[PDB]
């Protein structure tokens, strides 16, 4: 196994951060980065991945979550965030 973990913090301007994040929801999980909008501030910053998977936010550990609470986490956040992100490189299944 292999995974980088790496903290951003981001200011949003009118398009928000700029990231559309997904998790399975119905009856491993979490919650990744889908997308990531043109000009946004994500994009700017440079860091963020599709395929992150967002495992804190603004001093929350979201890995206990179901993944819509995660999301709402998300949704519920001010101007600045502290995003805390794991990307996996390597994997047993």
């Amino acid at each position: 196994s292999m995974s980088e973990t790496f903290d951003v913090e981001l200011t949003k301007n009118v398009q928000g951060l700029g990231i559309t994040i997904a998790g399975y929801i119905g009856d491993p999980s979490g919650i990744f980065v889908k997308s990531i909008t043109k000009s946004s501030a994500v994009e700017h910053d440079g860091r963020i991945q599709i395929g992150d998977q967002i495992i804190a936010v603004d001093g929350t550990n979201l890995q206990g979550f179901t993944n819509q609470q995660a999301v709402e986490v998300l949704r519920h956040t001010g101007q600045t965030v502290l995003l805390t992100l794991m990307r996996r490189g390597e994997t047993s299944v």
